[PDB]
């Protein structure tokens, strides 16, 4: 139930717009336009513990230093909510690919899941850690849901689901390849 | 209950960070600071409709059109969710009150609430508008009941509740002069 609203405002509030232009935003930097082996899909990040560090870039899912930020993509500017010209951007990471050219793409948490982590911590007696991890799937599996039923949304993204005891750039190589 | 985990990421995702130093934030302005009758607190608007214009000057709320846009403030910058630098930043808006000076504040749409409009019409089945008026008030009590429970939020927010058949110059112009 909680998960629910969750999607639905990750939804309607941001993914909506954001990725049926996300193709069409990436195309207007000359640093990232001129680049081969660009997937140019926002590769939502959903670690199951709900927790992630802000800052990707030789982070804790990141041991080998394999992924390096790209900087950041052409803010999108839209006003929403009395907030005029509020911006939606998304940052761009370079992956280490051994000795092959190394991969970019956008990547991004699910940015809903960490109200129910912050939940869990400072309000355990509305959301326990156990009900934190039920929550998860749902939210997971309804986001799911609104975006197959989103036609402008088909192919501009990507659902990585991993724990954390996972290496990110593992896990993000695999998708990488299977495109 | 979908209306608590809004008014949680509510406050976790935006309200947290934004609000205690909200003031400091407008003195970076020097268009700003100098100003008289100017509040340095966000007010938070509720319609009970859940729904609105995104351009407030010369909304639907506003008839009159006594509300202008007087710029945003210096953006927040913060990494969040992977996002490098995120930008914070609010709308200053000028309230005209007839021939004497005018008002100047921040105002906010609450934006879980357009989630709630969403799902209502989108998948009435999920939530219908009988259902959503009862979220609603769910989600104002609750998200009064965090904001109270946070000192450094602390008088540095404005919750405007009212119907979208007021005039929001007006709501906004009685809230001002009762707050002295
Ligand atoms: N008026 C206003 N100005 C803001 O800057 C702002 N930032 C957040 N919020 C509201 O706080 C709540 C929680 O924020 P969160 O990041 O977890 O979820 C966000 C986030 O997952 C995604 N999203 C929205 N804007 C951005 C953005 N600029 N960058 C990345 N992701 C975004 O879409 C969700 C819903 O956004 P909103 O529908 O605009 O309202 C949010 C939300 O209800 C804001 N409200």
């Amino acid at each position: 139930n909680v998960a629910d609203g969750l999607a639905w405002s990750y939804y309607f509030g941001y993914l909506k717009f954001v990725l049926p232009e996300l193709e069409k935003q990436i195309e207007k930097t000359s640093k990232f336009r001129s680049k081969e082996k660009f997937v140019k899909k926002m590769f939502i990040l959903i670690p199951s513990n709900c927790f992630w560090d802000d800052k990707i870039p030789g982070s804790d899912y990141d041991p080998q230093n394999r992924i390096t930020f790209e900087g950041n993509t052409e803010p999108l500017e839209k006003t929403r909510g009395g907030v005029f010209l509020r911006h939606y951007k998304h940052s761009v990471y370079e992956i280490k690919d051994g000795e092959n050219e190394p991969w970019f793409c956008i990547m991004e948490y699910a940015t809903p899941l960490l109200t129910l982590y912050d939940m869990s911590v400072a309000q355990p007696g509305e959301l326990s850690r156990e009900e934190r991890d039920a929550q998860v799937v749902v939210f997971l599996r309804k986001l799911q849901d609104i975006l197959e039923g989103d036609r402008a949304c088909q192919g501009k993204y990507e659902l990585v689901t991993f724990s954390p005891d996972r290496d990110l750039a593992d896990v993000m190589l695999r998708k990488l390849k299977d495109s």
